[PDB]
Formats: structure tokens, sequence, C-alpha cells
């Protein structure tokens, strides 16, 4: 068994007039928000593809799909904890976490300790391990329009 | 010598119409594909890119370019067992693969394990060790339009 | 404290007629260049952000602002020597780094080794550990249309 193990995480929403900005768990308020079937919680998913990526488990989608066990409209937390849940009953805990987020708007970094001290309550993870960054998209593509908002994550998982 | 090596890889393709849609060896059927001049393998080139960029060595296209010692029409499993032979030669085997597909239409998860098993096979790696997701692009920009397929790597080398 | 800390760090600037092109400190001729309130150079600045990044610190934006300290108009070497120094003290030194630029045109390669070299000495790390590679878009959005260019970077630090 590997001492050591490389997860990486991508996801993209789109951004509409009058939905929810949440990151990370936390709400943001802006002009537009993520339309989507989840709570569109760009930030959250991708750490989640990231771990299960790292651990080669099956993705967000195929864990987690359209179809009741439980889901449909989980709380991306619910997420979360299921895959701290998998990664640590594989015996492996987190090494450290690195998240960068592509938004034009709004401004994201007087937010940012309340995004990583909820990321890292619900990672169960020191925030001292647990980083996140954002970046615009200097107006171009549909990031750049703030038509969507990305995220990518590399994590290196450790043996326990 | 480090006893670990970190890599990234990223490639993205054309999709038209009419033309052959191959993920990481395998045919999979769509009404459009990668119009390319390699046979478009986005997954395969960017795992390759991936490896070679881990150890320090020249890129896909400084490796194999478009001009013959043997190339021009050689299918990306070439491309990834000269890879595995070049790290094997500077003392390194994989620890961990962790590929992100990022691909509108149609649906992957079908073919995953069948992907998995034929990058696994040609990488000389455990399936256990090379993981596979995939991502829609939420109808946006060219990825979301079905005009493109992209793909990341990133992979953790361990010395022998 | 951990053996191992792993970063990621992504940059995407405008290009636009008659401005610098400037990749890793090194000036390449072209018909567009960097429109930005730095000197644009996307492979320096995403390198800093994945040093800080893979170290928890703030990023780019956070610890550079839009507002003097001693900033502005600093070149990008100057935050890169910021973030190496800050890297030291907090008793780590680079593993391997991984960039990835993304850019229709022009043609990378053959500047790719003076690249290598002028980001190398800028890190104080050898060129053996230090490595870039480049990508086109494919002709699709902004960064195929050659109106924007892009950098991923993946660094592993290492505990001194
Ligand atoms: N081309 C694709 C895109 C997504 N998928 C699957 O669909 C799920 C949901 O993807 P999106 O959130 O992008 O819709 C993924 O987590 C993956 O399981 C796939 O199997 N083939
Ligand atoms: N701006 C660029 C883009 C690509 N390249 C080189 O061209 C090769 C092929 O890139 P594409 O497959 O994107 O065409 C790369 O693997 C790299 O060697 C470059 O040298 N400068
Ligand atoms: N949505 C965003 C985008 C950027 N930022 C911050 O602004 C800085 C500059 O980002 P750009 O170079 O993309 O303009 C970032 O390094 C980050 O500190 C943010 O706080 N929220
Ligand atoms: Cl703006
Ligand atoms: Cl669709
Ligand atoms: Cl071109
Ligand atoms: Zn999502
Ligand atoms: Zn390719
Ligand atoms: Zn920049």
């Amino acid at each position: 068994t590997l001492p050591f193990r490389i997860g990486h995480g991508f996801d993209l929403h789109r951004l509409e007039p009058g939905y929810p900005l949440i990151i990370g768990g936390i709400v943001i308020p802006h002009d537009r928000g993520c339309e989507a079937h989840s709570d569109g919680d760009v930030l959250l998913h991708c750490v989640v593809d990231a771990i299960l990526g790292a651990l080669g488990l099956p993705d967000i989608g195929q864990i987690f799909p359209d179809s009741d066990p439980k889901w449909k409209g989980a709380a991306s937390s619910v997420f979360i904890k299921e895959a701290v849940r998998l990664m640590d009953e594989a015996g492996y805990e987190i090494g450290n976490l690195d998240a960068t987020l592509i938004l034009q708007r709004p401004k994201i970094s007087p937010h940012k300790e309340t995004i990583r001290s909820n990321l890292s309550k619900l990672l169960g993870a020191d925030p001292s391990v647990v980083n996140l960054k954002a970046k615009t998209h200097e107006k171009v593509d549909s990031l750049g329009e703030n038509r969507s908002i990305a995220a990518h994550t590399v994590i290196l998982l450790m043996k326990k």
C-alpha cells in the first residue's frame, strides 16, 4: 500500500441572475449565482472528486447519483462527509489540500478565512493544511463574463 | 535523487461531426469525434505529458515530433509505452495517477472500467493506482457546446 | 509538520496587439502580448501561487496587493524571490515543479531551455527539478483565438 496518494478535482457551474452563490458552504451575496441541481458548490464538489480520485473510487456522480438511495437535494457537506469516511476506511488522511477558484466577481478574499474554516471543519482537518485561492478570468470566455464559476483542487493524501 | 516526483498534463482536441472518439485506447460511439493529426486521444496524450513532465523530459511534441524518426500516424499507445520506458530508465515507477476528462457528451461512466483497464495495461500499472473521472462543462464555451474535449492528469511518481 | 506539501497554481492574461509577451522572465517576440497591470508573466505568477498555496499562505493578490508597501510595477521576479524566502522560512524547499503553458502562438519550444534556466535561477533550484511544457488550445475559445494565455503549475515541496 502507498504512503502517499495524489488527487485532482475540477468542477464548473453556470452563474445566472438571482441564484445562490455558495462557496465551500458559505453564502456570498452577488447579482448571479449557481443554477444547478446540486446546491451548486463548485469548491465542495471538486474537493470531493479530488479525494475520491486520489483513492481510486468511483466519482461524485457515480457514488452520489440522480436517483435515491438518499441524495438529490443533499447539501454538499453530505458529500464531503461521505468522502472523508471512505478515505478513512481506506486507511488515509489529508496531508494537504490546495484549491483554486476561478471567479470574475465578486471578490472572494474577504470571505477566505471563513471558507477555509468551514471546509476544514467538514474535512476534519487543520486549517493549516487546507488552502484556497481565487483568480479572475480576465473578462474572457464564460468565466470572465461571469456566466460561470470553476474550481480546481489538488490534494496529497497520507497513509495513516 | 528525489523519492517522489509530481507531474501535470493537459490536452484539448476539437470535436467535429463524423470523426473517431477514442479515449484511453477505447472507441466510444458519438455524433462527433476528434479532428486531429494524432488519433486524437486526449487522455493518452495528457498522461504522457504528465509522465514526461514529472521526469523533466522534453514534452510530447518535442519527443514525438511531426517529422519521422517513426511517428506521424502512431497510435497513442506508442507514446505511452515510450514514456513508461523513459520513466523506468530514469529510475521511477507510478505511485498513482488521477486523470479528469472534460466532455459534455456522451456519458463516459459506462466505459470507465474498460478505459481504466486499458490505460493500466499500457502503463504496466495496477488498476487500483490508475484513476479517471469525467465532467461536463455545463453547456458553456467550446467544451460545453461539445466542440471540444479536454483532459487533465496529475501523477505522483515513485523512485524504484 | 508534513514531510511533503502539494501546490497548484493557475493564471490567465489577455493578449492584445502591440504588448509585451514575457514568459518566465524571457521576452518572446509576437504580434500580441499581455495587457496587464503586472508585467503579465502568467508562468511566474502561477508558480508563485503554487508555492504560496502549497504552504497555506495568502495568495499573490493578498501578499502583493494594489497599494504600496513596495509593489505596483514590480517585475514578477520580485514575487518569485519573496515566495521562495517565505517557503524557506517555513522550512521547505522545492522537490519538483511542473508547469503547463497554454498558448496558441507563437511556438515556445525554441525558448524552453532559456525559460527553464531563468525560472530555475530565480527559484534557487536545479533545472533538473523545474519543468515547463506548452500546449495550443486548438483554435477554440479565447486561448485558441490567441486572445489570451494561461498557465497551470503543480509543485511538490519538501521539508528541509
Ligand atoms: N462525459 C461525461 C461527463 C460526466 N459524467 C458523469 O456524470 C457526473 C456528473 O457530471 P457533471 O456534474 O459535469 O454533470 C460525473 O461526476 C460523472 O460521473 C460522465 O460519465 N461522462
Ligand atoms: N505555444 C506552444 C504550443 C505548443 N508547443 C509545442 O507543440 C507541441 C504540440 O502542441 P499541440 O498538440 O497543442 O499542438 C507541444 O507538445 C509543444 O512541444 C510550443 O512549443 N509552443
Ligand atoms: N473572485 C476573486 C478573484 C480574485 N481574487 C483576488 O484577487 C487577486 C487578483 O486576481 P486576478 O489576477 O485574477 O485579478 C487574487 O490573487 C486574489 O487575491 C478574489 O479575492 N476573488
Ligand atoms: Cl470584473
Ligand atoms: Cl448535454
Ligand atoms: Cl495556430
Ligand atoms: Zn458541481
Ligand atoms: Zn492531443
Ligand atoms: Zn498574472
